């Protein structure tokens, strides 16, 4: 049962700006998305100070990076607060207008694309390295949904009947551009994290498939 929606025109233009930009340091997308994940963890951490049962859906607090070389997919999963169905429809598409106008203007004045997070639209930095993205999410006391976009004019939101259960949190599935498959590599991923994400309150886990010989 696939609900369709349309992007606000601003978000669609931000999505087209980023998915096209020629930019040298495209690796900063990873700092942005780990930064979101850290924020989403902060928020479940807060609720669990008041109410510790909130952590029972997924007791470990982590950020986890899962290269899927078979599918040319990089997955970024956190055990954060997660997002409701309505959250997905508004937080992604249908909102964010404030930061996006400011940011498009700062760029025309010379701003470095790496400053996108100061305007709080760093999520869309993912399109530096990807042309398709799925967002899977599960908030305590609500069901698991998946949100999907092609950087175009519509996005779907649909109940999640095909993915591993998150327990609680959010997982981004980046369909990497063909020029950008370096970000599936264990060494590459190690460099960017230690370079850009040294001060993260939570363990950053990298998942490596290694053949036994
Ligand atoms: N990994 C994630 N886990 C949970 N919610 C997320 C995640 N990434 C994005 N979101 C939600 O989607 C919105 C879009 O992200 P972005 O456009 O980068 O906003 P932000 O205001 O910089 N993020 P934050 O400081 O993490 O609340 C956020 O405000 C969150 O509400």
């Amino acid at each position: 049962k696939v609900e369709t929606h349309e992007f606000t025109a601003e978000i669609s233009q931000l999505m087209s700006l980023i998915i096209n930009t020629v930019y040298s340091n495209k690796e900063i997308f990873l700092r942005e998305l780990i930064s979101n994940a850290s924020d989403a963890l902060d928020k479940i951490r807060y609720q669990a100070l008041s109410d510790p049962s909130q952590l029972e859906s997924e007791p470990e607090l982590f950020i986890r990076i899962i290269p899927q070389k078979d599918q040319k997919v990089l997955e970024i999963r956190d055990s954060g607060i997660g997002m409701t169905k309505a959250d997905l429809v508004n937080n992604l598409g249908t909102i964010a207008k404030s930061g996006t106008k400011s940011f498009m203007e700062a760029l025309s004045a010379g701003a470095d694309v790496s400053m996108i997070g100061q305007f709080g639209v760093g999520f869309y930095s993912l399109f530096l390295v990807a042309d398709h993205v799925q967002v899977i999410s599960k908030h305590n006391d609500d069901e698991q949904y998946v949100w999907e976009s092609n950087a175009g004019g519509k996005f779907t939101v649909t109940l999640d009947e095909t993915n591993e259960r998150l327990g609680r949190g959010t997982m981004l599935r980046l369909f990497l551009k063909e020029d950008q498959l370096e970000y599936l590599e264990e060494k590459r991923i190690k460099e960017v994290v230690k370079k850009h994400s040294e001060f993260v309150a939570y363990p950053i886990q990298l998942v490596v498939t290694k053949e036994v010989e």
